[PDB]
């Protein structure tokens, strides 16, 4: 996995959970230890947190460590959304770790929604990768960079996907909050579905990173730097390309099913 030659996360000071975030649901399944967060899911409830701010723009990261063993049907997430502002008609930019059975790898799923998931059609913009490390064995850095021109997803400072702006209809242009959660995705598990005999399924988040612009920030605020000079460098592009070439397992654009008239950016 070659150096991208620029390490955005190393330029932003970490914050403790409570400086940027608050429990949103499952408060009983959440704990904070010196700024580090543990959340978990069992048959009674999952858990999730939200930013104290809405944002117009920024870089949003966390160190995240995933549950070991049988995790089929469980999703650990870190994402931006305004579903609470525009319920059912919302924008979202996701990092989702799809749980698995022991013996097989976690899949990192990236996704983008703009003005609603489908009501008659499943309308995803998914790009899934396998990882070149074991995400359960340590904390690794995951980030979402979102501006009015582009979304970039980073894993350990390696860009894995860039979703550029091609039309207003296909790009997120409204403010968003940040969220994370652990939850039951057995409806997609059509490996398998959630088996609660392996119960708490725990998600661990630490060293939160914010290089961002609240909705109300002074107009001079711009998102943090993610490259030398303000577009991805060719070295970063090359790292991304290697990732997609060696670890990408699904790209909605390449999927010959799926109605591309409903996602015209491909």
């Amino acid at each position: 996995p070659p150096s991208p030659g620029y390490y955005p996360s190393s330029q932003i000071t970490s914050l403790g959970f409570d400086q940027g975030y608050t429990n949103l649901w499952g408060p009983q399944h959440q704990r904070v230890d010196q700024g580090s967060l543990t959340i978990w899911l069992d048959s009674t409830s999952g858990s999730g947190f939200k930013s104290i701010n809405r944002y117009r723009s920024g870089y949003f990261g966390a160190n995240i460590k995933l549950q070991s063993g049988y995790t089929a049907g469980v999703i650990t997430s870190f994402y931006l959304s305004n579903n609470q502002d525009y319920p059912g008609k919302h924008d979202e930019i996701d990092i989702e770790f799809l749980g698995t059975i022991p013996g097989k790898p976690y899949t990192l799923q990236t996704n983008v929604f703009i003005e609603g998931s489908g009501d008659y059609n499943i309308i995803g913009r998914e790009l899934r990768i396998h990882l070149w490390f074991d995400p359960t064995q340590d904390y690794h850095n995951y980030a979402i960079y979102w501006t009015p021109s582009e979304i970039i997803f980073f894993v350990d400072d390696v860009p894995i996907r860039r979703y550029p702006r091609k039309s207003d209809a296909t790009f997120p242009l409204r403010p968003m909050w940040v969220y994370g959660s652990v939850w039951d995705a057995s409806s997609w598990a059509t490996k398998y579905k959630a088996d609660y005999r392996y119960q708490p399924f725990v998600g661990k988040y630490e060293d939160f990173k914010l290089g961002s612009c609240t909705v109300e920030a002074a107009s001079s605020c711009n998102p943090a730097s993610v490259s030398p000079y303000g577009q991805l460098s060719q070295q970063q592009v090359a790292a991304m390309e290697w990732v997609q070439k060696n670890y990408m397992v699904y790209n909605y654009c390449d999927d010959p099913t799926r109605d591309h008239t409903l996602t015209p950016e491909c």
